[PDB]
């Protein structure tokens, strides 16, 4: 399937032990994807003060449309010193391994996979 149907626990920036995917633009895009794909991926909402505290390069997700079952459609941007890699909407968030931190919420997402 071109889609897949997930729901992503939202982590607080400062629960968050790996704070991460990796070293290159490429080697982040594929450690998200691939914690997207084993359901090992938390999403950090982006305020004031929150990327400082994470580590770059960034995987954002960003809405691709303007909802089926709930689930906003979206795709991966990375970002490595203010350049953004991919090109796409708003930012719901900023994607980091989820190694048992407790969520707040969940995020009902269609990832373009």
């Amino acid at each position: 399937k071109t889609h897949v149907q997930l729901s992503l626990p939202v982590l607080q920036v400062r629960d968050v032990l790996v704070r991460g995917f990796g070293d290159s633009v490429e080697e982040v895009l594929s450690e998200a994807r691939q914690h997207l794909k084993d359901g090992t991926c938390g999403l950090v909402e982006v305020e004031k003060g929150v990327l400082p505290q994470l580590e770059q390069p960034y995987v954002f997700i960003k809405r691709s449309d303007a909802a089926p079952h709930g689930h906003v459609m979206v795709e991966l941007v990375a970002e490595l010193e203010g350049i953004q890699y991919g090109r796409s909407g708003e930012t719901l968030g900023v994607l980091v391994p989820h190694v048992g931190e407790i969520p707040v919420a969940y995020r009902k997402v269609l990832l373009r996979k």
